[PDB]
RNA sequence: GGUCUCUCUCGU
RNA sequence: ACGAGAGAGA
């Protein structure tokens, strides 16, 4: 991805969009209970812990583009998964706008709690002054999509979150490109059915992890991809999309029968425009993180870029051999045969692709069981029962959670959150854990799950 | 102050 | 089953 242009709003006639610059983020009644290093992300141009320009640390991750043309190996890629995707059915046709809008089996409603965008967010309308639940009302929507339109700008804002010390000295806080509601009901309309199946079907023929619940999936994946494991990390996987990557994917859904005006709404989240403040700008390639099908989109463009990677890098690749699964750019993936990924991000440079080891150490060594990650837990087998895997997220990034609060008003539900990731760690790390936060007077007030009770209800789930 | 997923809680 | 909240992940 790459800014085109920079326009004062004056020029474009777009109003101003200003998001909040302040945290929400106070530290909580355990952040001196347990160790962290992770702060509120820098909101404002001037917070005393910059150490760079901060406009320009956030957009640097526009690093540019390479490609905008499929070449041989890319086309093939978008091909196989193209065919590999066939077997699913993929209702390709249009979805209601009442199912769009309100929901299906497969497809949550649209979120009312959250903002409806460009130009709603700047003349005081939410959402819920126009859809409505219980109604199921279309009409208002029906009126407002020939009132403004398709392919409005994004409204950018910052992400209010923790992130490490160095993240925040070097301004490295993350945008969210908030959708125009007009644009989420149209791709929603257009692409709702493919939503539904992949959000249905969590596996190794989607290549998708969306939809998955760690706590029984955990178990199928090493079942999925078998073999040797090979994985790694992507530096500004959304950002980082040249426009290629956007063709590779109009052939996907051309082939699985996707129409003419249905395929011709990628290039509308390929080249998009935002509005940071008081200015607007154009993007050229880069998933814009908050539209709909970012997660579903860039997990098919994974599967494409995996498929192309390995055709282009290795001789004798048998595609068929592959299996991945993705969950936007975190992906693990496994072949006969141990592929060498300081390799493939080789190729991956020439296609602008950003990789680095899984571990985050600077070699790219063995990526086994023992040691993969995915969506930031580890793979832990029961001791009771070996088949049956535990997803282990670290207590490092538990302790992180807990140290801070928006609202010490739902601080239970927030522990006992942190809880049902934490046990899966095992007994004598999880009673640390709840004793630790015992220690303070508003942990003895807390209700805490039971250990035994959590692994009797885990193994229930089977 | 986005798009989604999963899980928990609280109500009728 | 439906409403309201939260946490985590991408
Ligand atoms: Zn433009």
């Amino acid at each position: 991805g790459e800014i085109q242009w920079v326009k004062p709003n004056k020029e474009t006639g777009r109003l101003n969009i200003n998001g909040p610059t302040r945290t929400k983020l106070e530290p909580s009644v355990f952040h001196d209970v347990f160790e962290g290093n992770k702060e509120p992300a820098v909101l404002h141009s001037k917070d005393p812990r910059l150490e760079v320009d901060f406009e320009q640390a956030l957009f640097s991750k526009y690093v540019g583009n390479t490609l905008y043309e499929p070449d041989e190996y890319i086309k093939e890629a978008a091909l196989h998964y193209a065919n590999q995707l066939k077997q699913l059915d993929i209702d390709t046709s249009q979805m209601s706008m009442e199912e769009a809008c309100y929901g299906t089996e497969n497809l949550e409603a649209i979120d009312l709690h959250t903002s409806a965008g460009y130009p709603y967010s700047a003349l005081g309308i939410k959402k819920r002054d126009i859809l409505d639940s219980t109604t199921r009302d279309v009409s208002k929507m029906k009126f407002y999509m020939d009132k403004y339109g398709l392919d409005l700008p994004y409204s950018t804002y910052v992400k209010d979150e923790l992130r490490s010390i160095d993240k925040i000295k070097k301004g490295k806080s993350r945008l969210i490109e908030a959708s125009s509601l007009n644009d989420s009901v149209y791709l929603r309309m257009t692409f709702g059915h493919l939503y539904e199946t992949f959000h249905a079907n969590p596996g190794t023929v989607t290549g998708s992890a969306v939809g998955c619940n760690p706590d029984t999936f955990w178990s199928k994946l090493p079942i999925l991809l078998p073999g040797s494991l090979f994985a790694f990390d992507y530096s500004g996987y959304d950002a980082s999309l040249s426009p290629v990557w956007f063709r590779a994917l109009e052939l996907v859904l051309r082939e699985i029968g996707y129409s003419e005006e249905a395929v011709s709404l990628v290039e509308g989240i390929n080249h998009t425009h935002h509005v940071y403040r008081n200015k607007t700008y154009c993007v050229l390639g880069g998933m814009p993180s908050g539209c709909s099908g970012t997660s579903i989109f860039n997990s098919m463009i994974n599967n494409i870029i995996i498929r192309a990677l390995l055709i282009k890098t290795f001789k004798g690749i048998d595609l068929d051999e592959l299996n991945m699964v993705a969950y936007g750019d975190d992906v693990l993936a496994s072949y006969p045969f141990p592929i060498d990924c300081l390799e493939l991000a080789r190729t991956g440079k020439e296609y602008g692709l950003t990789m680095t080891p899984a571990d985050k150490s600077p070699c790219f060594n063995e990526v086994n069981w023992d040691n993969a990650t995915f969506l930031k837990r580890g793979f832990l087998p029961d001791e009771q029962f070996p088949f049956l895997i535990h997803p282990t997220m670290p207590m490092k990034e538990i302790h992180e959670s807990i140290r801070w609060t928006k609202d010490a008003r739902n601080t239970q539900d927030h522990v006992r959150s942190l809880c049902l990731l934490a046990w899966h760690n095992g007994k004598q790390e999880y009673e640390k854990f709840v004793s630790a936060i015992r220690s303070v007077p508003v942990g003895k007030a807390l209700a805490i799950p039971n250990y035994e009770n959590l692994r009797r209800n885990w193994l229930e789930l089977f």
